[PDB]
């Protein structure tokens, strides 16, 4: 179709960017007048932002792809157990478009 650089940039760049996003908060604990449906549609996702970023912090992974795949599995996990037309979604759809266009800058 320069690990620490990597990772670096998935920490300063492009989680740094979805954080600050504004619908970035479903994808984060704790949640901060939402309905209790909806907070069980938040927080039945294993994976969040917070699990990411405290791995970025320690120095948990031991290559960048690996960071990728807890991106993907926080995704991917929205995706499964939602419909398509849902709020969450949606905003997950959002935050994963600025996620692909962030690491499609990311030096090679």
């Amino acid at each position: 179709m320069r690990l620490t650089n990597q990772l670096q940039y998935l920490q300063k760049v492009v989680l740094k960017d979805l954080w600050k996003h504004s619908f970035s908060w479903p994808f984060q604990r704790p949640v901060d007048k939402l309905q209790l449906p909806d907070y069980y549609t938040i927080i039945k996702n294993p994976m969040d932002l917070n699990t990411i970023k405290k791995r970025l912090e320690n120095k948990y992974y031991a290559k960048a792809s690996e960071c990728i795949e807890d991106f993907n599995t926080m995704f991917s996990n929205c995706y499964l157990y939602n419909k398509p037309g849902d709020d969450i979604v949606l905003m997950a759809q959002a935050l994963e478009k600025l996620f692909m266009q962030k690491l499609s800058q990311m030096p090679q």
